[PDB]
């Protein structure tokens, strides 16, 4: 669990050896058997969404979109684990290849298309450990459930309001995710009447769940939107009383510099090229809500001072996924060192108070 070993040899060998999403395959399956082998300090405890996190650092949604990992991936060191995207039926996604890695330039390019399990399986398997879930919960590991849409339904509204009644009982909170660039029409409901409508009915279903039963909603955003639209997110997040803001999802611009053979790969692009584009998202959304509402930011994020930039920027809570894909598990307690020597050595008492600092500069 030697970052060099796992940096330099076991993952250059498992990235020549399979093609990428068979090695995303075989890494969901080992994590599930708990065939893997850092103790969080209190600075890193964050209190949000109602719940307490013992650290910052979660993986981000695509890794597990069935809930397979759950256990294993808290066993890794995240502090809070999001599966998904899960849509309402099953459906397979798009034709492989859909997977490609842009070693060069630290970065992926993916075009799944919401392949998921559904709701109903994802339902049984959460409810299987469902009362284990809620001790980890409560000593400060908690479950977000990221929902989708299914590729031909005909009332999108409709498919992540059934999302909220199926999984919403099982989860400390929902992410609307409007912001996967693979799946066709989907990004248009980050548009203000969409997205108020959508939210609107998306939050009556919530508030129809028990107490106990009854997660925090978050929207999750693309890294590509204009100006205006994000305004207008803002703006209807307040206006709704959203719990969260998740940011960024992939981006579909490719950055001028990317050197990988496959950069004009269509797909949703993740890794380093994308780590400022979504900070400097996180930064906008933070102040267009005036610091109220929870950020959890995930994009590129590979290091310590990659998350205390998001943290600083705004962000409560950060994500990754595409790191792991190179440095192998090791990153996770990589992140959380660096980020804590970085909190010390900056003056904040804990995360807490690095939260949205560039703001107050
Ligand atoms: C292979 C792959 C599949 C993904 N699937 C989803 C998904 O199902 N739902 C979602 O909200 N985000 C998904 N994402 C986006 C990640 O959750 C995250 O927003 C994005 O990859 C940026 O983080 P990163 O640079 O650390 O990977 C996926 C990303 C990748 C790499
Ligand atoms: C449990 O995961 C591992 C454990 C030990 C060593 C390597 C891994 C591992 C291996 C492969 C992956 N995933 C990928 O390589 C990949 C690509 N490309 C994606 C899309 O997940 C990940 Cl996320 C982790
Ligand atoms: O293709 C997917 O399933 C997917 C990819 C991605 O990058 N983001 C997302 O939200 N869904």
């Amino acid at each position: 669990g030697d970052e060099r070993f796992y940096a330099e040899h076991l993952m250059p060998t498992l990235q020549g050896l399979l093609d990428p999403e068979s090695a995303h395959r075989l890494a969901v399956r080992f994590t599930s058997l708990g065939l893997l082998p850092f103790q969080d300090s209190d600075m890193l405890e964050v209190r949000v969404l109602g719940h307490k996190f013992r650290n910052p650092v979660g993986i981000a949604a695509g890794f597990d979109k069935h809930g397979e990992a759950v256990d294993g991936l808290y066993k890794m060191g995240f502090g809070f684990v999001e599966i998904g995207s899960v849509t309402p039926k099953p459906q397979e996604g798009n034709p492989r290849p859909r997977v490609f890695r842009l070693p060069e330039d630290q970065a992926v390019i993916n075009r799944y298309g919401f392949n998921s399990h559904g709701l109903s399986v994802v339902e049984h398997r959460l409810r299987a450990r469902q009362q284990k879930q809620a001790k980890l919960t409560e000593d400060g590991l908690p479950l977000g459930v990221n929902l989708g849409k299914n590729k031909t339904s005909v009332d999108a509204a409709e498919d992540y309001a059934e999302g909220v009644r199926v999984l919403g009982p099982l989860a400390d909170y929902l992410v609307v995710n409007v912001s996967s660039p693979n799946t066709a029409g989907l990004r248009s409901l980050q548009g203000k009447a969409e997205l108020r409508r959508l939210l609107t009915k998306v939050l009556q279903e919530r508030d129809g769940l028990r107490r106990v039963h009854r997660p925090a909603v978050l929207v999750k955003i693309a890294p590509d939107l204009t100006s205006q639209d994000k305004e207008d997110i803002a703006s209807v997040v307040k206006e709704l009383g959203i719990d969260g803001l998740i940011v960024t999802n992939t981006t579909v611009s490719r950055p001028a510099g990317l050197q990988g053979a496959l950069r004009s790969e269509t797909g949703g692009l993740s890794g380093k090229p994308l780590r400022d584009l979504s900070t400097q998202t996180i930064r906008e959304m933070y102040a267009l809500t005036q610091g109220r509402v929870p950020i959890i930011g995930v994009g590129g994020v590979s290091s310590g001072q990659d998350a205390l930039e998001k943290i600083r920027a705004g962000a409560s809570l950060v994500q990754l996924y595409t790191a792991l894909t190179f440095w192998g598990p090791p990153v996770v307690g990589k992140v959380k060192r660096e980020l804590e020597a970085l909190l010390k050595e900056q003056g904040f008492g804990g995360v807490t108070d690095a939260i949205g600092a560039d703001h107050r500069r």
